[PDB]
C-alpha cells in the first residue's frame, strides 16, 4: 500500500526486469503517499508482480513541508538518500531498466537526485514522471542533465508550484486521476521502447 521497499528486500538473485524508484509530496505517508500506489498497481499489470519491484523513497527522507524552501527544493540529506537508492539499483541488478517519479517535494527530490547521478547510471532510467513538480518554473519544465523525450511533467493550471511559487491550491492536490492513467502507460510506454516486448 503506502510503504513498499521492494528493492531492500529484493532477492539480487532473482532481479526484476523493472525498478521504480518514486518520492512522495510533503507530510504524505509511508515512502509512496497518495500517488505512488496507484501507479504501482498499474506497472504490476502490465509487468506482472515479480517483473517490477516498487521502491518508495523513505530513510533520511522525512518530506518535510518547510525543506521546499531549501536552494534545490528539498534537504542534502534527502538527496543522498535518493542517489543511495538508484545506487543500489544499480549494484544489486545491473541490467534492470529504471523509471522514476515524484510528487511535489519529491519532484524536486527527484529532479536533484537524477541531476547528480553518475550518468551510467543515469542513462538506466528510461522515463521520468513528475507531478506538480516544484522546479517547473526554474528549470523550464525538464530534469537537467536528463532528456525531454524522457520526461514527463504534470503541471494542472492553477496549481501555483508549477508557476514559480511555494503556494499550495487546490489543483496541487487534483493528480490523482494522472497517477491511474496517463503517468503509468508514459512509463509502460518507455520501458517497452528499451526492452521491446
Amino acid at each position: 500500500r503506502t510503504t513498499r521497499d521492494d528493492l531492500i528486500n529484493g532477492n539480487s538473485a532473482s532481479c526484476a526486469d523493472v525498478i521504480f524508484i518514486y518520492a512522495r509530496g510533503s507530510t504524505e505517508t509511508g515512502n509512496l503517499g497518495t500517488l505512488g500506489p496507484s501507479i504501482a498497481s498499474n506497472l504490476e499489470s502490465a509487468f506482472g508482480k515479480d517483473g517490477v519491484w516498487i521502491q518508495g523513497v523513505g530513510g533520511a527522507y522525512r518530506a518535510t513541508l518547510g525543506d521546499n524552501a531549501l536552494p534545490r527544493g528539498t534537504s542534502s540529506a534527502a538527496i543522498r538518500e535518493m542517489l543511495g537508492l538508484f545506487q543500489q539499483a544499480n549494484t544489486k541488478c545491473p541490467d534492470a531498466t529504471l523509471i522514476a517519479g515524484g510528487y511535489s517535494q519529491g519532484a524536486a527530490l527527484a529532479a536533484a537526485s537524477i541531476e547528480d547521478l553518475d550518468s551510467a547510471i543515469r542513462d538506466k532510467i528510461a522515463g521520468t514522471v513528475l507531478f506538480g513538480y516544484t522546479k517547473n518554473l526554474q528549470n523550464r519544465g525538464r530534469i537537467p542533465n536528463y532528456p525531454a523525450d524522457r520526461t514527463k511533467v504534470f503541471c494542472k493550471t492553477g496549481d501555483l508550484v508549477c508557476t514559480g511559487s511555494l503556494i499550495v491550491a487546490a489543483p496541487h492536490l487534483a493528480y490523482g486521476p494522472d497517477a491511474r492513467g496517463p503517468a503509468p502507460e508514459f512509463l509502460i510506454e518507455k520501458v517497452r521502447a528499451v526492452r521491446g516486448s
